[PDB]
């Protein structure tokens, strides 16, 4: 308990921002957020001191063909940083490389589109051509989507592949900006969903969950955090502490 931990995260709203200031910020101060909160948690039941990094390729992490990592991911293969702590969601693929606390938040992908269409469900966009849809290039949704055996999402890659060039987007803002504007579904994670339907009244979650799963601090294979990160994670639980940190940033207060 000396040495400082690095920490790789990601900027994806509402869990990691830019904070704004009137005044110069410097060093951790630069960013906040849900997941800066809840390190902040962690890091005063475990007792360490932590300092933060974007993940230089701006990406969450990703296998190409060769079977290499980059993104967070790779951060963490390569003990370039100790923990991950961002909305970086726990899937098999990732678990053979690196290690996951239990979850700090549970989500599902699902569907962001506008309100008042006869769309309803994955379903509904897989049998037409005509509303575009999508997801963020190279997180875990599209990669559900493409190494999926279930009939309807394999027709959705198949058309969200062989469309790429305008169907897939580069991050989150390209994809809500994509719906706000166009006619488009973005296929996200609910808690990702949520935040925006909160902000913007025309917008909503278009049927269920496709799959269930969760967010996790990432640490290196063998690291001894994990473990204590989990059993923090559970104390936090135990507090309310998670569900406040959850009404804090996606409904408002407080603060
Ligand atoms: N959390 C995902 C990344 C991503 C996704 O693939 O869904 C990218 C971006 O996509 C929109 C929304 O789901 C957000 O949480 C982000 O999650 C991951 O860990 O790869």
């Amino acid at each position: 308990a000396n040495r400082t931990l690095i920490v790789t995260t990601i900027l994806e709203e509402p869990y990691v921002m830019y904070r704004k200031s009137d005044k110069p910020l410097y060093g951790n101060d630069r960013f906040e957020g849900y997941c800066l909160d809840l390190l902040k948690e962690l890091s005063n039941i475990l007792g360490f001191i932590y300092d933060v990094k974007l993940v230089p390729d701006g990406k969450y992490g990703a296998q190409n063909d060769k079977g290499e990592w980059n993104g967070m991911v790779k951060e963490l293969i390569d003990h370039r940083a100790d923990l991950a702590v961002a909305p970086l969601t726990i899937t098999y693929v990732r678990e053979k490389v690196i290690d996951f606390s239990k979850p700090f938040m549970t989500l599902g992908i699902s569907i962001l589109y506008r309100k008042g269409t006869p769309i309803d469900s994955a379903d509904d966009l897989a049998k037409q051509t005509k509303i575009e849809y999508g997801a963020v290039r190279d997180g875990s949704t599209m990669t559900f989507f493409k190494k999926s055996k279930i009939s309807t999402y394999e027709k959705m890659w198949a058309f969200m592949s062989s469309r790429q060039q305008t169907a897939l987007v580069r991050n989150s803002d390209e994809g809500i900006q994509r719906v706000l504007t166009t006619d488009y579904a973005l296929l996200m994670e609910s808690t990702s969903i949520e935040y925006v339907t909160q902000r913007n009244c025309n917008l909503t979650q278009i049927g269920g969950l496709i799959d269930s799963k969760g967010y996790g601090v990432g640490t290196p294979i063998g690291s001894p955090y994990r473990d204590k990160i989990t059993i923090a994670i559970l104390q936090l639980q135990e507090e309310g502490k998670l569900h406040m940190m959850k009404e804090k940033w996606w409904r408002g207060n407080g603060c």
